[PDB]
């Protein structure tokens, strides 16, 4: 796959709209940090050329690679921000460690101010302009998460922008959108959490680990499909996923459009599920299939025993070709069980493997193994009891109330980790409740243990980046399938030497009363986290306590005429209250 123009080529077979689409894409998340004016003028340039080669193939450098232009027309005609104690200098250098060194400054947390929707300053610039509009969904998206998986953001700038036009006519505009991007904001956050476990997975644990977790997805949707066919999936889909992560944007979508098509070409050995997504538009055909429902377990399928427990040739069969027999292992399991979560399956897989490892080098294997898949049925049971005990918890306190109880819970498990991370992973958990704990328990495991997989890892890129404890450390890095177990055992570091005590950390302004319910919850949550660090021994009673009296105090002061000077009056009381009173 070689051509007279890698970029002519991409530009055919993607067209204007996506072409740009993912060309500002992938500046706007190498350069996080230069404004979304620059960025449109680059992304002009590079769709100048595309069309000079559509015309000319054989023009001076048609020919040269992708990271090649991208490169020269983002590094030398403009060396955007030396400042970056990173970026400056990669500039000079060529193929292709210039665009290794580009990638590998992508930041994960570059804290870029948190948009509030505002509907009507929102209906406005959508009049204003409409194509900027959704550029700017992008680079501001796509700015946040430097590793979204670019296609499927297009998807997602298209969606907003048939929100605008559906909502802007209306008299009350907020009543229409603020909750239509509301529910959206949510799936694209998910959207982002989960393509960063990919991410994040080829990177510290082998593209075999990746292969796995989509084996296990891919054989609950298309249970009736052969082994050989989802593998083909399988790999294809993770080339794309692999390409994405590289950078390789544009290769990413055109290869993403194809496996669409195939996976239409094939619908019949696939699922009687995928004909709507199959005449659907590009991309919403490829949203449409990663999501279609799952199929129907098909009938009359021989029990797993036959294969797995009761033939002789396992040991050999798992000694011979042992990734294969597993797989294979994989697929029998999944297409048997949809109500499973793909991070159990997983666990499961693993497990039958210790099992074998186990078995195979005792005198009688098989009177070993006979029995493994009983075994099997009951490991469920641990991450049935936590969602239920977790459940329990926020039906009774509600969602802010879950999330102060995962905060004292976090905080005591690993103190070591910065203030905005707890408060941060522990809001996401707090959610899963919300999204979750109403499901129909058949959808729930996958609900509940899916979003834990992706707000662990969250935490895990977080804390790698400026490493501070070690148990986390090694939850993050021992076995991506245990990571959730792991973490959930983490017992109260003892280890841990308190911060010394602090008033700003207590200090509270009239802006509390102000800000939006989130803003303020994750203000009076900061405190929490702090009150934790500086007293991490301190039994629950003591923090009731604590965050009683505060509520009071933020109360008596936002009922207040002169509302700061208040703050100004009781806030010592307060805090000398909390010192002395449960020192
Ligand atoms: O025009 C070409 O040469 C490309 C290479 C793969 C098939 N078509
Ligand atoms: O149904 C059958 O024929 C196979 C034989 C082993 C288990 N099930
Ligand atoms: O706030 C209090 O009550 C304690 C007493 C001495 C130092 N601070």
């Amino acid at each position: 796959d070689t051509h007279k123009s890698e970029i002519a080529h991409r530009f055919n077979d993607l067209g204007e709209e996506n072409f740009q689409g993912l060309v500002l894409i992938a500046f706007s998340q190498y350069l996080q940090q230069c404004p979304f004016d620059e960025h449109v003028k680059l992304v002009k340039e590079l769709t100048e050329f595309a069309k000079t080669c559509v015309a000319d193939e054989s023009h001076a450098g048609c020919d040269k690679s992708l990271h090649t232009l991208f490169g020269d027309e983002l590094c030398k005609v403009a060396t955007l921000r030396e400042t970056y104690g990173d970026m400056a200098d990669c500039c000079e250098k060529q193929e292709p460690e210039r665009n290794e060194c580009f990638l590998n400054h992508k930041d994960d947390s570059p804290d870029l101010p948190k948009l509030k929707p505002e509907p009507d300053t929102l209906c406005a610039e959508f009049k204003a302009d409409e194509k900027k509009f959704w550029g700017k969904y992008l680079y501001e998206v796509a700015r946040r998460h430097p590793y979204f998986y670019a296609p499927e953001l297009l998807y997602y700038a298209n969606k907003y922008n048939g929100v605008f036009q559906e909502c802007c006519q209306a008299e009350d505009k907020g009543a229409c959108l603020l909750p239509k991007i509301d529910a959206m904001r949510e799936k694209v956050l998910a959207s982002s959490a989960r393509q960063r476990l990919r991410c994040a997975s080829i990177q510290k644990f082998g593209e075999r680990a990746l292969k796995a977790w989509s084996v296990a997805r891919l054989s609950q949707k298309f249970p009736k499909a052969d082994f050989t066919d989802v593998t083909k999936i399988v790999t294809d889909l993770t080339k794309v996923h692999k390409e994405c992560c590289h950078g390789d944007l544009l290769e990413c979508a055109d290869d993403r459009a194809d496996l669409a098509k195939y996976i239409c070409d094939h619908q019949d050995a696939l699922s009687s599920k995928l004909k709507e997504c199959c005449d659907k538009p590009v991309l919403e055909k490829s949203h449409c299939i990663a999501e279609v429902d799952k199929d129907a377990v098909p009938e009359n399928l021989p029990p797993l025993t036959a294969d797995f427990a009761e033939d002789k040739e396992v040991c050999k069969n798992y000694q011979e070709a042992k990734d294969v027999f597993l797989g294979s292992f994989l697929y029998e399991y999944s297409r048997r069980h949809p109500e499973y979560a793909v991070s159990v399956l997983l666990r499961l897989a693993k497990e039958y493997e210790a099992t074998l490892e186990d078995c195979c080098a005792k005198e009688d294997p098989h009177a070993c193994y006979a029995t493994v898949f009983d075994k099997l049925k009951h490991l469920v049971d641990e991450p049935q009891n936590l969602i239920k005990k977790n459940c329990e918890l926020f039906e009774k306190h509600g969602e802010y109330g879950f999330q102060n109880a995962l905060i004292v819970r976090y905080t005591r498990k690993a103190p070591q980790v910065s203030t905005p991370t707890l408060v941060e992973i522990s809001r996401s958990l707090g959610k899963v409740g919300t999204k979750c704990c109403a499901k129909p328990e058949s959808e729930r495991m996958p609900c509940t243990e899916d979003y834990l997989s992706l707000i662990l890892n969250r935490l895990c890129v977080l804390h790698e980046k400026t490493p501070v404890s070690e148990k986390v450390t090694k939850c993050c890095t021992e076995s991506l399938v245990n990571r959730r177990p792991c973490f959930s055992d983490l017992t109260l570091d003892e280890t841990y030497v308190p911060k010394p005590f602090d008033e700003k950390f207590f200090t509270f302004h009239a802006d509390i009363c102000t800000l939006p319910d989130t803003e303020k919850q994750i203000k009076k949550q900061t405190a929490l986290v702090e009150l934790l660090k500086h007293k991490p021994k301190a039994t629950d009673e003591q923090l009731k306590t604590v965050m009683e009296n505060f509520v009071a105090f933020v109360d008596k002061c936002c009922a207040a005429d002169d509302k700061e000077g208040c703050f100004v009056l009781e806030g010592p009381k307060l805090v000398a209250s909390t010192q002395a009173a449960l020192a």
